[PDB]
């Protein structure tokens, strides 16, 4: 579990960063 | 061991980046 | 396995972050 | 070995990104 | 296998994020 | 091998993102 669980948590957080970064890009374009 | 500890630290830091990036998005959409 | 699935999700999200970050850079450059 | 060392370096750098992203958010919020 | 391929893709995408983030910093400096 | 090499490349790129993100923070705080 520990290594697999940490990688799953990194995956979830990285997906959230991706979405927020897309929102920033969209805001800056208008 | 060391690998599991490092991955747990990456998971924690990535979650913090996700939170902060969401705050940036909200500020710019605000 | 679980490790491969998580890493593939991280790869996909990191590509999305790269694209969105490039869009942010282009928006700020005008 | 090498894998653990690289992951430790990634952990340190991601913590620094977390700090800087929080600083960006606060600066934008005034 | 897939694990190595995903890490190679993460490396490439992270290099692109590094470039784009440097461009953002330069744009914000004028 | 391939996995260690990709992780070393991720470590370098992540350190460069940390540098650039700090530069962004400093620019906004100016």
């Amino acid at each position: 579990g520990e290594i697999a669980q940490a990688l799953k948590e990194i995956a979830k957080a990285t997906k959230e960063i991706a979405w927020a970064t897309k929102e920033i890009a969209q805001a800056l374009k208008g």
